């Protein structure tokens, strides 16, 4: 009997909160760049999709807390709707737009690299995220 390491958090339940986060901060980007998309170029407009990955990803950790406190909480068992509920909120609720527009009135849009386009060519559910 091989031990198996068991997740920090169910396979479902981190690929709802990461689909649901990516398509909110994309559906902004998207309502974002119907001013602001004929003033960028291509490799600057899929640098913001990535930016939106990786800004999942380094405050992946602050959200595990923010998520695992609410569902301490719950007075019963856990399901993957409540993860779908609390990625869609995190979704819609940060305004990416500032970050967006800082980004393009500081020059500091990231140069579109490889890595990059290898992270924004993943599905969202497989897009990687660390938990220790």
């Amino acid at each position: 009997w091989h031990y198996v390491e068991p997740k920090f958090l169910n396979k479902a339940f981190e690929v709802a909160l990461k689909v649901q986060i990516i398509a909110g901060f994309d559906r902004g980007l998207v309502k974002w760049l119907r001013v602001h998309g004929r003033t960028l170029s291509t490799v600057q407009k899929k640098a913001l999709y990535f930016v939106n990955r990786r800004y999942m990803q380094t405050h992946w950790a602050n959200y595990m807390l923010w998520i695992n406190k609410k569902i301490d909480a719950l007075g019963r068992t856990p399901v993957v709707g409540d993860y779908t509920r609390l990625g869609a909120e995190i979704g819609r609720r940060i305004d990416m737009a500032y970050f967006y527009d800082f980004l393009k009135d500081k020059n500091m849009i990231p140069k579109y690299l490889p890595y990059m386009e290898e992270i924004n060519r993943m599905r969202p559910a497989d897009v990687p995220v660390k938990y220790m």
